[PDB]
């Protein structure tokens, strides 16, 4: 009970900032997550022993893929920590509990391939889950790990609080299917502008948590430029492997995934910032004003990709 995680001074300070990078020391990432749960949620949200066992089972179930790996899990949870800490009073006790766990679990057992690739391959997961294929898998893997002996971090919740938190997690993880983000953000855009947005309406809160999940998931575009740029290499290492596997099925991949079209990456990043990232953080900032630093960092990174295209880097 009296056992805090403490971080070295630089991390204790920088972890509070949206643009924090969790570092290359994998052994510190569990501690960083527990620290974040303790500050976000409280020192008795979870039994430390069960939480430590849950974290290590989650870690084991992330694969050694270039991008959709344990580092991404913890990175996405940190962005959620920063959103929750800057919006203290807007979220319930259950939501704070559920959303850091959701973020840690959101890409469990990811193979480095898109929903499209699984469907074109005719992977068994594409028969079991016809839409949001990997995301329904990720939720399935989260429930599996929660049911291991000694891994039920929610055991101290009442029956209906348990049902509510697993429902928060399920929706939060499904919302990371980027195919669903575009319509979710359009509806939030409409609701905010006509003034119908009501955070006491559960269907509206679901939508806002969905958008928070997209914001945390895309948060590589909200880091300092050297982090954004080096993370983009890991992102494209997966896309280009998927592209190779598309070519093995006799399907020309989209250019994003074709390593033969590396030269078009900077123009492809502009499209991504303009069509996905900037609109994501703009609507998030309209709904949750203290998340503005994410939008500001995203715009700075857009300007850096604009400089790459102008051959100034
Ligand atoms: C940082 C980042 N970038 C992404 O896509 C960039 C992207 N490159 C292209 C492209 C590249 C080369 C040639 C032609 C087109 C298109 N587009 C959308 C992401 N997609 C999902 N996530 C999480 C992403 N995060
Ligand atoms: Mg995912
Ligand atoms: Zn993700």
């Amino acid at each position: 009970g009296l056992m805090q995680f403490t971080l070295p001074v630089r991390l204790c300070k920088e972890i509070e900032l949206f643009h924090f990078d969790i570092g290359p020391f994998e052994n510190m990432w569990p501690g960083i997550f527990v620290y974040m749960v303790h500050r976000s949620c409280g020192t008795s949200c979870f039994e430390l022993e069960k939480l430590c066992r849950f974290i290590m089972s989650v870690k084991k179930n992330y694969r050694r893929v270039p991008y959709h790996n344990w580092k991404h899990a913890v990175t996405v949870a940190h962005c959620m920590y920063a959103i929750l800490q800057n919006n203290h009073t807007l979220f319930t006790d259950l939501e704070r509990k559920g959303l850091l766990i959701a973020c840690l679990c959101h890409d469990l057992d990811h193979r480095g391939f898109s929903n499209s690739y699984l469907q074109k391959f005719d992977h068994p997961l594409a028969a079991l889950y016809s839409t949001s294929t990997m995301e329904q898998h990720h939720f399935s893997q989260t429930v599996s790990i929660l049911q291991l002996e000694g891994h039920n971090i929610f055991s101290t919740l009442s029956s209906s609080e348990y049902e509510q938190v697993l429902e928060i997690i399920r929706k939060a993880i499904i919302a990371t299917d980027l195919a669903l983000y575009f319509g979710n953000r359009k509806q939030l855009e409409e609701m905010y502008q006509t003034g119908s947005l009501n955070l006491n309406n559960q269907s509206h809160r679901d939508r806002v948590i969905g958008l928070m999940m997209t914001a945390c998931d895309l948060c590589s575009v909200t880091k300092l430029w050297p982090v954004t740029k080096l993370t983009a290499n890991d992102i494209y290492a997966e896309f280009w492997a998927e592209g190779d596997e598309m070519k093995k099925l006799g399907i020309q991949p989209i250019p994003m995934m074709d390593r033969d079209k590396k030269d078009e990456v900077p123009q492809g990043q502009l499209g991504f910032y303009n069509a996905v990232a900037i609109p994501c953080y703009t609507t998030l900032t309209q709904i949750l004003p203290p998340t503005e630093p994410l939008l500001k960092a995203c715009r700075d990174n857009l300007s850096q990709w604009e400089k790459v295209i102008r051959g100034e880097e």
